[PDB]
């Protein structure tokens, strides 16, 4: 991210490896039984989007999301075990974040539950003048892990639409408050 990347390419996700993305993965019912039990505040629509640290252990209306992270990946990447660090932050039209790596503190495998509304997430290689988009639907998880989690930076643009391909037609989506529940482990 440092515009206007004409020496680069937009790749397809799926060449990034360590991406691995399940749209509809929590239920409504789940969705709505977490949202229900954040601190009010939290959900401010007024300003800049609001965060929490939470640590184990964890209420029930979290804990639970560490049931529907792949068991797989905990196997192959969190010896078994499940989230022990975990931020929630809220996005209001216009947040984001800008192009990083996750901490080396956490190690590899990093989880993205998604809710409220949906946004895109941008991928960045600077040796490889590559980017990728994603775009993270409400109730959505989000794996990364391997190349994804350690040769490529991602960001959330700072903005209040996305422009949004479907069925042919391109649209500028309006974004809408959006919170986010990030799980990791500490080395
Ligand atoms: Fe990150």
């Amino acid at each position: 991210y440092l515009d206007d990347f004409e020496n680069w390419t937009v790749v397809p996700v799926e060449t990034i490896e360590g991406i691995n993305y399940y749209p509809n993965c929590l239920p409504e019912s789940v969705q709505r039984n977490l949202i229900n039990n954040v601190p009010k505040e939290l959900l401010s629509i007024y300003g800049s989007g609001k965060q929490s640290h939470l640590y184990i252990p964890f209420p029930a209306h979290i804990n639970c999301l560490n049931d529907y992270i792949p068991s797989d990946f905990k196997q192959r990447l969190w010896k078994g075990q499940d989230a022990e660090a975990i931020i929630m932050q809220v996005y209001n039209p216009g947040d984001g974040i800008i192009p990083h790596k996750d901490l080396e503190m956490f190690g590899d495998g990093v989880a993205i539950f998604s809710f409220l509304s949906n946004t895109t997430m941008i991928f960045t290689h600077p040796e490889l003048k590559l980017k990728s988009k994603i775009r993270l639907e409400k109730g959505s998880l989000l794996l990364m892990s391997g190349t994804a989690r350690y040769d490529w930076f991602h960001e959330i643009p700072f903005r209040a639409g996305d422009w949004v391909m479907n069925d042919g037609e391109e649209k500028w989506v309006s974004r809408s408050q959006r919170l986010s529940v990030t799980m990791r482990r500490i080395i």
